[PDB]
């Protein structure tokens, strides 16, 4: 009404970036909730430089709708007069066009441009919201906002794009009942009325619009000091404050590590960290305001497992990452995200590391990060680590493996070839030279290549501007030669097209005899290089350091298998897991014959590590989910690979004794066991079930999930199904309510997994924020591999109506069709893609799942017989 909708696409507004010569310095913030209407107002005074003569001043505003007519004011402070302001949809703009136009700023003085606005606090998980909680049989109220990469201008009219840094000073008028949060300390708090109270904090240093975070909350506190002498605290509710404590350690530990590592004090006087109930990501780094799902960040020693305890560490080591990458110096673009999110994946590792040392954390980044994206990355749907992004779609759909993991794994690479204490060194400077800055890709590679001299911008180039990653190809014992691995053998190698032709130059690392060698591999060797003593064999790639894989000749894979068999040992556990994965991943590309891959699994009779168990475990995952209806090859990959874990399923046993990884290995062990339908394991978990539905006994942490999970699926009933129901309200603890989700989840009852995925729609019964995870679950589940992604199909307008295209989990969720491997199914997906065309923040993920089924039923059309001769063989 005040600011209606105009179709004119006849200025500078048409454009989906900000124009250059507007610029804010100071935003002076105010909003007043009404939380019990579920509304907010406000009002935001901002500082402007402006460069250019114009008739307009444009910038984002989302849903929330302009209620006065905005002001502007002269660098001198005369009222500039208005004409009209209107809404610009298509690019997410307010306009507002002066009657004559005004010219630039160019002293010290600035425009200053005033509007009220109105907003909603229901029905989302962005922008500025309310949610509710349950505290001594009352119904509890907290507000909080989330704002990445494009949620600010929902929150209240802005710049909102990461290179438009401005200052913010944030004020609230709150009930008094209620305390205020926000990125700065409270300056000052005034009485309204009686009953309202206005929260002013202290100026912030220039910071990006996605960073500026208030809450309304009424939780109470677990307090810390950094060395610094620094206040960190974690806001949690009273009934959950025991919960908090893991997390006041870690953050100080973390905190205090960083600091020192990176050379640069914390730019604000103070930490705060806060798990909302219902919160739509995993955590957000607001600048002195970290936001949490309570999963991430509460922890219960007497009731979460060791993979909860890693998970709250690794999020806030994450999260204080970020402190210092991504919001003391910010990409430039959101095409640099990597730069936030590779750096944070990264870095998280070293904090933990440093808080918790029998961890092996350094090693579990191949677990966590290098291994699996080494999957994504070999798609022809992947993407490169700088991307092109030209709709908010597209930039929240950039929040993926690819920005994390892979960022994670070329820095891992980059750090052991350019040596650790020069990538510390570089990462320094580049936080020294752009503080309170933008930095490009470009930028960060001549800091580190001011602090080797090494060519840094030349070789990590050709990782960066281009997807996919090489398969190093070995004649003789030393002699490579590199080509792009794909997936796909049929895939066009060439394509899309690269500048760099996907050729790499590739540090390269080997082992001889225990001395270890360098060599920097140079695209323009276009015939290979030879490897730098009478050998008769080369370790190349040590702990798969390289984001590369290594195809030796097949005698030497051969050789592998039996020295696997008379001494695993002989080879690191890391080294054990890198040869099994590239095997397995080079046997699924058809780069090498699957028997061959399939004798790395004989010895594993001895296999005691966690790192190789995992990764043969997600090997035969894939082999086994291509064969589950297979009645003739399904039961002899079950028989030998039960007959494989057993050993170490039987030695571990199922109670929780030992160190963190042991504890970690016995999990994924049993969970094995099980999921390969060993009897024993089954009726340990069904035993376990039993006894936890006697409602008295606590069950050991680390078998839980297990017992939860298998417990239901071979014993579970509706009495245990409901029971498992009423367990899962009555828990506080968030880490418990998921297992018990993936209990219920697990349940062989259609009756049941209707009723569950009906439940769904309950937002009494099933967070918001938990939705997508369970639809993830049931999918899992015998019956509901189908029974969810029927659901998903009946109800995609309710699901895009709830969540919007823009959402990224709701994307991301058609992935549940993955294990499927038949031309029905493909032409099912394709059917349903056909019917919903506009995908959203769900193109890429649509894309990869394709991908992902095509392969699938090429591959079970290659392999089928092969792999059938070589159990029926050995069997
Ligand atoms: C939970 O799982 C355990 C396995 O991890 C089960 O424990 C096993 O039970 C088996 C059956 O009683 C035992 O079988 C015997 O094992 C010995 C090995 O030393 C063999 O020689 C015997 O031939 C074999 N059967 C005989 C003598 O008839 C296992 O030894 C035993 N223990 C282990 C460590 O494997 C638990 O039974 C199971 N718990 C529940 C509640 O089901
Ligand atoms: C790498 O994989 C190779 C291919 O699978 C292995 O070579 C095979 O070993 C099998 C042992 O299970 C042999 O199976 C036998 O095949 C004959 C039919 O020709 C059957 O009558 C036998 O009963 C059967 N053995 C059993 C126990 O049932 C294969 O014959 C054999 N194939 C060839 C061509 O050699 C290699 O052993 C393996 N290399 C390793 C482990 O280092
Ligand atoms: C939050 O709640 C308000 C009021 O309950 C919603 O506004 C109503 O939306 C319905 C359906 O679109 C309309 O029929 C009503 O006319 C609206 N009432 C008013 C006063 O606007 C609002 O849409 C909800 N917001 C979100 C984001 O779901
Ligand atoms: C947080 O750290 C504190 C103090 O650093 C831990 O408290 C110690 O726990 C150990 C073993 O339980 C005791 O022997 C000590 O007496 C405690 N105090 C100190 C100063 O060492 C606490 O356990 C940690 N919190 C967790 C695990 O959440
Ligand atoms: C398990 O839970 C359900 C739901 O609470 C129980 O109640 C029935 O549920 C159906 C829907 O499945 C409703 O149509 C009925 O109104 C419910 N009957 C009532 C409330 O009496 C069901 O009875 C429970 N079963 C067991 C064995 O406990
Ligand atoms: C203003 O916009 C420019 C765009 O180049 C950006 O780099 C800068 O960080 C913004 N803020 C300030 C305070 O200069
Ligand atoms: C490997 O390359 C070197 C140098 O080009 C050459 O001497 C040798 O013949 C090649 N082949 C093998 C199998 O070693
Ligand atoms: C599934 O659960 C329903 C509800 O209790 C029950 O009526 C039915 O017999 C069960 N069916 C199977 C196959 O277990
Ligand atoms: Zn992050």
């Amino acid at each position: 009404d005040i600011c209606p909708a105009s179709e004119d696409e006849s200025g500078q507004w048409k454009n989906f970036r900000l124009p250059d010569f507007v610029n804010p310095v100071h935003y002076d913030l105010h909003v007043k909730p009404l939380l019990e209407e579920d509304t907010y107002t406000g009002t935001v005074s901002i500082s402007i430089n402006l460069s250019a003569p114009t008739r307009y001043l444009w910038l984002h505003l989302r849903e929330t709708r302009i209620t006065r007519l905005p002001e502007l004011k002269r660098p001198s402070g005369d009222q500039v007069q208005v004409r009209r302001c209107f809404e610009y949809k298509k690019q997410e703009y307010v306009v507002v066009e002066a009657e004559e136009e005004l010219t630039p700023s160019s002293g010290d003085g600035l425009y200053l441009l005033t509007m009220e606005f109105a907003g909603w606090l229901n029905g989302s998980l962005v922008g500025f919201y309310r949610t509710t909680y349950t505290e001594n049989g009352r119904v509890k109220s907290i507000a909080a906002t989330d704002h990445e990469p494009t949620d600010a201008r929902k929150s209240f009219p802005c710049f909102d794009e990461p290179n438009k840094k401005a200052t913010y000073t944030i004020s609230i008028t709150h009930p008094k009942e209620y305390g205020a949060l926000s990125n700065m300390p409270v300056a000052k708090e005034e009485s309204v009325d009686d009953k309202w109270t206005r929260t002013t904090f202290e100026k912030s240093v220039p910071m990006s619009t996605y960073l500026v975070c208030f809450a309304v909350h009424q939780f109470d506190s677990v307090k810390r000091i950094s060395n610094s002498g620094k206040p960190l605290t974690i806001y949690v509710q009273p009934e959950q404050k025991h919960t908090a404590e893991y997390a006041a350690n870690i953050t100080k530990s973390v905190f205090d590590y960083f600091e020192e590592y990176f050379a640069m004090n914390y730019s604000l006087p103070k930490l705060d960290k806060i798990a909302i109930p219902d919160f739509g990501t995993g955590a957000m780094e607001n600048w002195g305001l970290i936001t949490y799902r309570e999963t991430n960040l509460l922890y219960d020693p007497k009731e979460s497992a060791s993979s909860n305890q890693q998970r709250v560490a690794t999020v806030v080591a994450h999260e204080l990452v970020h402190q210092w990458f991504g919001n003391i110096v910010t990409m430039d673009w959101w095409e640099d995200l990597w730069l936030n999110e590779g750096f944070a994946s990264f870095f998280e590792f070293l904090g933990v590391n440093h808080a918790e040392t029998d961890w092996q954390m350094r090693d579990q980044m191949l677990l966590e990060d290098v291994l699996p994206v080494q999957e994504d990355d070999s798609l022809m749907s992947s993407h490169p680590i700088i991307v092109t992004v030209t709709t908010p779609d597209e930039i929240t759909s950039v929040f993926d493996g690819i920005s994390y993991s892979k960022g994670s794994s070329i820095l891992r690479m980059l750090e052991d070839w350019i040596k650790p204490e020069n990538f510390q060194k570089g990462c320094q400077m580049y936080l020294e030279k752009y503080q309170f800055k933008n930095a490009k890709t470009s930028d960060f590679w001549a800091a580190l290549e001011e602090a080797s001299r090494l060519p840094v911008k030349e070789v990590m180039d050709t990782w960066t501007r281009q997807m996919g990653y090489p398969v190093l190809n070995v004649n003789g014992v030393k002699n490579i030669t590199q080509k792009r691995f794909l997936l796909d053998p049929r895939a066009n190698p060439s394509q899309p097209p690269s500048d760099l032709g996907y050729t790499w130059n590739i540090p390269v690392k080997w082992t001889e005899d225990n001395i270890t060698s360098s060599v920097l591999f140079n695209r323009s060797e276009k015939e290979g290089i030879t490897l730098n003593s009478g050998n008769a064999f080369l370790k190349i790639n040590p702990d798969h350091i390289g984001f590369y894989r290594v195809n030796y000749e097949v005698a030497t894979w051969d050789s592998i298998a039996t020295a696997l068999s008379l001494n695993h040992k002989t080879f690191s556990s890391a080294d054990r897991a890198s040869l099994i994965d590239d095997a397995f991943a080079l046997a699924r590309a058809q780069l090498l014959d699957y028997k061959v891959a399939l004798n790395l699994t004989k010895y594993l009779k001895r296999e005691e590590n966690f790192l190789p168990w995992q990764r043969v475990i997600s090997a035969v995952t894939y082999i086994i989910s291509m064969f589950e209806d297979d009645k003739e090859l399904y039961p002899m990959i079950e028989e030998y690979f039960q007959g494989q874990v057993k050993p170490i399923a039987d030695s571990l046993g199922w109670n929780d004794a030992g160190d963190h990884v042991t504890k970690l290995l016995r999990s994924s062990v049993l969970g094995f066991a099980c999921k390969m339908g060993d009897r024993e394991a089954l009726n340990n978990a069904s035993s376990l079930f039993e006894q936890w539905l006697n409602g008295t006994v606590s069950l050991p942490v680390n078998l839980r999930l297990l017992v939860y999970r298998y417990g239901m699926q071979n014993s579970g009933n509706e009495i245990s199904w409901n029971y498992t129901l009423e367990q899962y309200q009555k828990t506080s603890l968030a880490q418990e309510k998921e297992k018990l989700l993936y209990g219920l989840a697990s349940v062989k009852n259609v009756t049941l997994l209707s009723r569950y995925l009906d439940l769904l729609k309950d937002t009494n019964l099933i967070k918001t924020q938990d939705v997508f995870t369970v639809i993830r679950y049931i999918s899992y589940n015998s019956y509901g591999k189908n029974m969810a992604w029927n659901w998903i199909q009946l109800n995609w307008d309710y699901l895009v109506n709830r969540y919007t295209l823009n959402n990224r989990n709701l994307g991301r969720i058609v992935t549940i069709a993955e294990p499927f491997n038949t031309e029905l199914q493909l032409w099912q997906m394709e059917s349903f893609f056909a019917k919903y065309p506009q995908a959203g923040a769900g193109e890429k993920p649509r894309e990869q799942v394709l991908e992902t089924v095509k392969n699938n039923i090429e591959w079970l059309k290659q392999h089928r017989n092969t792999i059938r001769e070589w159990f029926f063989n050995l069997l």
